[PDB]
């Protein structure tokens, strides 16, 4: 190997002009991730050459390529299988194909159309947190996918599939962390209710 760098720059300088695109093509969001596993192999092979830098950037640790490489395979993977579906010609962000939002709740299924939530602990203006409902939620099934909505009550942010009720967001947990009463007020659209 010796073009190493002159093949990751390359690399690096393509993640950039897709990032630029700011597309809504599930495919280029594929890609994309595609060519993060390309450059976590670059420099996870650099790093075996026993280089230390690349032009200013600091090649990191095997261990670090190795995590890298692994989340943009399962990324890619989820995503083209999502793709086969009716659902993968909808307009999808490179946010909303993020392995950040894959982690955030609900996890692992993918989500569009975010909305606040705000609750009110005790009944104190200075105890406010805010979450997030999703209007869109795609669960997967081996291969298929299921299109489901969220919801939210007294207890907490939910989506429903069939007669199963799911909770991300557990009001009850939330007050053991930034309340001190069992009585809180949540605030969704024009829409309020109170813990009883
Ligand atoms: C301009 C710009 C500005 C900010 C950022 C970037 C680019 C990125 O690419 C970054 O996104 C992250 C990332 C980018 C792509 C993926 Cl797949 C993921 Cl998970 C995160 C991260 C990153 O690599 N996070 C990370 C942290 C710890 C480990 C690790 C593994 S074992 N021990 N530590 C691995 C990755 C980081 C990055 O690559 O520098 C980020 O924060
Ligand atoms: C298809 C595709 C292909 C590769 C990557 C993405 C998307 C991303 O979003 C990634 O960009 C990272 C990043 C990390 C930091 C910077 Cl500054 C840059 Cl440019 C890139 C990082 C990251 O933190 N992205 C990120 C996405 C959405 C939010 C957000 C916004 S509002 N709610 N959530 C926050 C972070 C990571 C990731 O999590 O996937 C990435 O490497």
């Amino acid at each position: 190997h010796e073009a190493i760098a002159k093949r990751l720059d390359a690399c690096q300088d393509q993640l950039l002009e897709l990032y630029e695109e700011n597309s809504i093509d599930i495919h280029k969001h594929i890609m994309h991730w595609k060519c993060i596993r390309l450059e976590s192999v670059l420099l996870h092979k650099a790093k075996q050459m026993g280089l230390s830098h690349i032009g200013l950037q600091v090649v990191p640790p095997l261990t670090v390529s190795e995590t890298k490489g692994h989340n943009a395979i399962e990324m890619q993977m989820h995503l083209e299988s999502l793709a086969k579906t009716q659902y993968g010609v909808e307009p999808w962000t490179l946010q909303d194909t993020s392995y950040e939002m894959w982690l955030t709740p609900p996890k692992r299924c993918f989500k569009k159309q975010g909305n606040t939530v705000e609750v009110k602990f005790d009944g104190c203006e200075d105890n406010v947190m805010e979450y997030v409902v999703w209007t869109h939620i795609y669960l997967q099934d081996n291969d298929s996918w299921v299109k489901v909505t969220s919801s939210v009550d007294a207890k907490g942010i939910y989506y429903t599939c069939g007669q199963f009720k799911t909770y991300y967001v557990n009001f009850n947990k939330e007050a053991q962390k930034y309340g001190s009463t069992n009585h809180w007020e949540v605030c969704y659209g024009s829409t309020v209710i109170c813990s009883p």
